[PDB]
DNA sequence: GGCCCTAGAAAGATAGTCTGCGTAAAATTGACGCATG
DNA sequence: CATGCGTCAATTTTACGCAGACTATCTTTCTAGGGTTAAGACTGTGC
DNA sequence: GCACAGTC
DNA sequence: GGCCCTAGAAAGATAGTCTGCGTAA
DNA sequence: TTACGCAGACTATCTTTCTAGGGTTAAGACTGTGC
DNA sequence: GCACAGTC
């Protein structure tokens, strides 16, 4: 069935769209709808003027181009007051002031608030929810996944207050939001995925591992491919239930030691040599176990992938091997949010979900372009190069606008016209000058405050003068 | 005695000062030597060129200058070849070219290879050694401690090839070079520390949890401070052996409960209500247990002569509280290292020393900075204004030099003079005299048949003019 | 609502600076005729 | 042609009122991040 | 029949 | 060198561009 | 009063190593209790 | 008199 981006989406080659798959213009209008319905309530009447005022879809395009260049440089963690410090860098500073862009930040909102009070007690999840499931879907519609899933878990590291986040000891951020999620081997792509919701998890019967593994495995049940697991979902009732009619799915994956179902033949006697493995079986089911150490002993479970062999090449298992090969689906992609990757501080927790959700987009967008591309034949760069286009296909059309206003400074009129790509269908000159040419308004050397007009410019330098202090030339040229 | 700077560097006002206090003629003269002489070796002929040249102090300074903004942006990644990415930022494209920065950093060397095979069999940290001793002394010789000091261990990120390369879990760093150290409490001053440099680090009986201490603790070792400890140095015999004639040092820390020094009352944590405590004298010194879970006893010991019983505002016995606030002083400063270090990937280890010690440079050179202002009364800027402005003090002379090429391009040349805070001209205080009295009153470059009034007198050689013909200077003045 | 601890960023507001435009007083400054040589 | 005096309404230069948009810097609240006595949530076995 | 200690 | 895996920066080298001074048409 | 060489510094981009960083069967090195 | 398994 072959694995690739679907067919509604295939002929694809730039940034923006591949983007805008994932997002989709309903995403981004209920953002606009509800933040504007929160800056409507942050509005007290001293705050007339141009940084509270509303959104629409330019702003908030923009904004999340600001987010796409965050993440490609690691200015994530720095201060919104030094990322939009002129002379450090002009990137940040021509698409919107550090107010306007704080002001922003704190109203984002993705959901209605006048019903909260009928969905708040059955979910837990609700002020991201309809924004989250848009996003799902559209993961899923864009991509058919090939042979191989890796099922596995992510964490959205978040301190603040937050109803369902859990603690967890082994990761490098340890107590945000736990999401668990599905991606293809090889690719990286994400399918699928969910928030763990704390104690919520209404399963029925069904333990979380195979509950789990289940409903992420929903899209692709109707056929065969392998799944690979951790140790917290892989066991002998979901390898079997796997393989019913409403599931097609194989599973391996490595398993407690202590689970009732491993025979004693594979556990760890001190009279069994160092570097040796058995197999055995449970009908269809074939259950592996090794001792890689003189006192470590690892199990292994693989269904589908029948029948039992080593390879003599390393001595391992050939299904641990293939374990190995496999198991890096999620944490990969993980590595790769890690490495480029917008989440700022704050204390809202649904901003936690949508910085993640703008990572994933990245990704998934990534894997799409570079997809179409290489069988295009064309040369695909790296990703840091498309971030940079996507960052430039997200904020031009606002800083287009933002250049209407007559009293948009100087500089900032100055750096966004040679910014923008100026693909303007017959553009050209009257007689060498520049379409706009204006002259500044006032006085090089005196006070803006005085509003002083410059009559005149020096020959020397070029800059604009009031008499008082030259005329032909300035005192600063000589 | 009190707390603060020293004698010698006790009224430094200035940033770049402080910081060459940590650094010195001896330390910035052996890098450049050693430097030079691995340069030449990097050579061939092909290579002539203005890139592949010999250092020199400034330059030294000033790429010390961009790891100093390096920290101050978190560009401890970015490639160098995005970094000098002219349009992103000219922060580090005015101080040097990329190409520079990579050979000079690849070739960056702190000793003497003909010597170095003569030593390495004695000392596996030979290629840092001089360097570091340097360093180390700095730090001891400036800034009188404090009431309270806290030793405990920080992890130099490393994963390449070293030979005393320790792989600690629980870490945010799996693998490094292992620094012990000594902090001033309070104020996170660095006194002291020492590589591990491996496990065949020589000691004469003495455990290294007391190894330790007593070294580090040597340049206090004749006055009383009370030494707060991590669990990995805290023992009885430690806490003995330290109140002597040589060694009047008292210890607080926690204890593991295995130690055959703890009674088995202490030793119990069963019959114990949780939030309760007991503790006994053994002599000069005592221990404290208590149960704060109803799972989990913590062991406590100080030798301080003292029965401070239970403070009532918590139920932890007092013990508990002083050490809450004193066991920070280490790492603490290793926070203050990870939220702006300057740290990059490298594969030559002595290189992750250097960085170690532009960081605690860094820190220690704000700290006599902020003493030294505010005991003056004046307001103390934050750190990252600090860094800001050594980052200017220790590029400024390079950039200035840096000028005298003639080529040396048209965009490097603007950005450095707008830079450079001493870009000015030779202003006069006054000027005496201008219009001088009435020479002509009519214009010299004017008919008699005009009789023009001169309304201006030449700036630059006092002739009598009117503006039409000489606008503000004159013809023959320009 | 949520383990001890810290440094420093977001949360949230207030006072100030940099750009454009228009009009009216102030600011000249460029001819205007009376002499000398 | 080179100078000289005292006159004016053209010219130009301020002064500042009509704002709009963006910015530096302050205090107070509270997450990000090191650290371990310290944090969840799960499965499967002893009393 | 409970609540008890071992791993993401 | 010294667990499994990957993505992407640093090593390390090559070919090319932006700048002024001396040549005159 | 505008073009061309010549030499000096800086710049973009390529391919091959091999560390930063994510995992979990996996990584040290010290201290005190098993035979 | 030796070898093993618990915490930074
Ligand atoms: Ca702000
Ligand atoms: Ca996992
Ligand atoms: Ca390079
Ligand atoms: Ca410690
Ligand atoms: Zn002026
Ligand atoms: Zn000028
Ligand atoms: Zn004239
Ligand atoms: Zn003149």
């Amino acid at each position: 069935s072959q694995r690739g981006p679907t067919r509604m989406c295939r002929n694809i080659y730039d940034p923006l769209l591949c983007f805008k798959l994932f997002f989709t213009d309903e995403i981004i209008s209920e953002i606009v709808k509800w933040t504007n319905a929160e800056i409507s309530l942050k509005r007290r009447e001293s705050m007339t003027g141009a940084t509270f005022r509303d959104t629409n879809e330019d702003e908030i395009y923009a904004f999340f181009g600001i987010l796409v260049m965050t993440a490609v440089r690691k200015d994530n963690h720095m201060s919104t007051d030094d990322l939009f410090d002129r002379s450090l860098s002009m990137v940040y500073v021509s698409v919107m002031s550090r107010d306007r862009f704080d002001f922003l930040i704190r109203c984002l909102r993705m959901d209605d608030k006048s019903i909260r009070p009928t969905l708040r007690e059955n979910d837990v999840f609700t002020p991201v929810r309809k924004i989250w499931d848009l996003f799902i879907h559209q993961c899923i519609q864009n991509y058919t996944p090939g042979a191989h899933l890796t099922i596995d878990e992510q964490l959205l590291g978040f301190r603040g207050r937050c109803p369902f986040r859990m603690y967890i000891p082994n990761k490098p951020s340890k107590y945000g939001i736990k999401i668990l999620m599905m991606c293809d081997s090889g690719t990286k792509y994400m399918i699928n995925g969910m928030p763990y919701l704390g104690r919520g998890t209404q399963t029925n019967g069904v333990p979380l591992g195979e509950y789990y593994v289940k409903e992420l495995s929903k899209p692709v049940r109707g056929s065969c491919r392998n799944i690979t697991c951790d140790n917290w979902f892989t066991s002998i009732p979901l390898a079997k239930n796997l393989l019913q009619e409403p599931y097609k799915l194989t599973i391996v994956g490595t398993v407690r030691s202590n689970k009732r179902e491993i025979p004693e033949v594979l556990k760890n006697s001190r009279s069994r040599p160092v570097g040796t493995s058995m197999f055995c079986f449970d009908g269809p089911l074939t259950l592996v176990s090794y001792k890689p150490k003189p006192a470590k002993m690892v199990y292994l479970l693989s269904s589908c992938d029948e029948d039992a062999s080593i390879n003599e090449s390393t001595g391992k298992p050939q299904m641990v091997m293939y374990y190995n090969q496999t198991k890096g689906g999620v944490d990969t992609l993980d590595q790769m949010c890690s490495v480029m990757t917008c989440s700022r501080k704050t204390n809202r927790w649904p901003m936690a979900l949508l910085y993640g959700m703008i990572n994933i987009a990245c990704i998934n967008s990534f894997i799409i372009y570079s997809h179409n591309v290489s069988s295009k034949g064309e040369k695909v760069q790296s990703r840091k190069k498309f971030m940079r286009n996507l960052y430039m296909s997200l904020t031009s059309s606002f800083m287009r606008k933002r250049l209407e206003a007559p009293t948009l400074k100087r500089y900032l009129r100055d750096n966004i016209s040679n910014i923008l790509p100026n693909e303007v269908p017959g553009t050209s000159d009257d007689s060498t000058e520049e379409p706009v040419t204006k002259k500044r308004t006032y006085c090089t050397y005196c006070p803006s405050k005085i509003r002083r007009k410059a009559n005149a410019s020096c020959k020397k330098c070029k800059k604009v003068i009031c008499r008082e202090h030259n005329i032909d030339m300035c005192q600063s040229c000589f």
